[PDB]
């Protein structure tokens, strides 16, 4: 499924994810932009072998498992398809073991590059939320 900007951040609030370890809804929205335009089913792969997944562009050298990537960790305990279904919820609740686990959301270089230090919230702006 390829959301909309104010349907994808309305899901995003309603799973909890607005001012998640004080990251305001716009950053979230702006990282899915830049990541998957958006798009569930985005999948890219890396130089090392591992794969992005979903919405969030997950990666599955350390957080989910499709079958392929060897020696990687699968710590939120999820086979990586299940990251691209229509249904945000395994993406987002992945999402919120990798923002916490130190690095915030550095972990998306997407959002480093292009979201980082921007107006994130003109991505909520004109959402009924
Ligand atoms: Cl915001
Ligand atoms: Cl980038
Ligand atoms: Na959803």
């Amino acid at each position: 499924k390829v959301f909309g900007r104010c349907e994808l951040a309305a899901a995003m609030k309603r799973h909890g994810l607005d001012n998640y370890r004080g990251y305001s809804l716009g950053n979230w929205v702006c990282a899915a932009k830049f990541e998957s335009n958006f798009n569930t089913q985005a999948t890219n792969r890396n130089t090392d072998g591992s794969t992005d997944y979903g919405i969030l562009q997950i990666n599955s050298r350390w957080w989910c498992n499709d079958g392929r990537t060897p020696g990687s960790r699968n710590l939120c305990n999820i086979p990586c398809s299940a990251l691209l279904s229509s249904d945000i919820t395994a993406s987002v609740n992945c999402a919120k073991k990798i923002v916490s686990d130190g690095n915030g959301m550095n972990a998306w270089v997407a959002w480093r590059n292009r979201c980082k230090g921007t107006d994130v919230q003109a991505w909520i702006r004109g959402c009924r939320l």
